């Protein structure tokens, strides 16, 4: 889309409108055997998801449902207003998507993942809990992540961006499942998007490709392609 990153939280009210909902009955998996989707997160591991999202575990997690005997609870007051979990969309600079997608640069996506990540690990950071010890605050330092790459290969106007669904859990420190406090993480998204900026700039120098700066706003894009 057109922000570097957006921050959308999706609730029962809105679910149907979030990446992975839908998927085709005969497969497993939305993108088997390809880098389309990932598992990300120290909360993802801990549930022994990597590689490939699985779209029944994706929705299941979704919802709450760790396993079939382990369904979350959280909820405080109207069930309709239970947060499911905040997709982290991260979208590359036009020319960045142009030679990622008109000219077919797959150095560009795997920059572009990279950077992903990068702010993903970043939002970690960000992750707490609450206890009950009086109310206690923790810091859990796990996510559940589940990315979605999505390539618009159109000629009008290419753009390649990542949703990064982070799941409404996180693993406390007495290995109980429970609902991210998610006040760090809301008050971070300018830092997030310029976590994934940064670290994409400094992956495609990296690679050898002369990039534009603009120094007004701090960004930039490549150098021929903008
Ligand atoms: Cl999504
Ligand atoms: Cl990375
Ligand atoms: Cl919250
Ligand atoms: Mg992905
Ligand atoms: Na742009
Ligand atoms: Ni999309």
């Amino acid at each position: 889309s057109n922000a570097m990153l957006d921050i959308t939280t999706i609730t029962r009210q809105n679910v149907t409108s979030v990446v992975g909902y839908y998927s085709d009955a005969k497969d497993d998996y939305y993108s088997k055997d390809s880098s389309f989707t990932s598992w990300q997160g120290t909360g993802a591991e801990a549930l022994g998801l990597s590689g490939d999202v699985e779209s029944a575990r994706f929705k299941e997690l979704l919802v709450g449902e760790i396993d079939t005997f382990t369904h979350m609870q959280r909820h405080v007051g109207d069930a309709k207003k239970e947060r499911l979990g905040y997709d982290l969309t991260f979208s590359a600079p036009k020319g960045v998507s142009m030679q990622a997608l008109i000219h077919g640069d797959k150095t560009i996506i795997e920059a572009h993942e990279k950077a992903v990540a990068a702010a993903v690990r970043e939002a970690e950071k960000l992750a707490q809990a609450r206890t009950t010890r009086k109310s206690v605050t923790q810091n859990t330092n796990n996510l559940v992540v589940a990315t979605f790459r999505h390539e618009t290969s159109r000629a009008l106007d290419p753009d390649l961006h990542t949703h990064a669904f982070v799941m409404n859990m996180t693993q406390r420190e007495d290995g109980q499942w429970r609902a991210l406090k998610n006040d760090e993480l809301m008050r971070n998204k300018m830092h997030l998007g310029d976590v994934y900026k940064q670290e994409l700039a400094l992956e495609l120098t990296k690679a050898g490709y002369e990039l534009r700066y603009n120094s007004k706003n701090n960004t930039f894009d490549m150098a021929h392609f903008s």
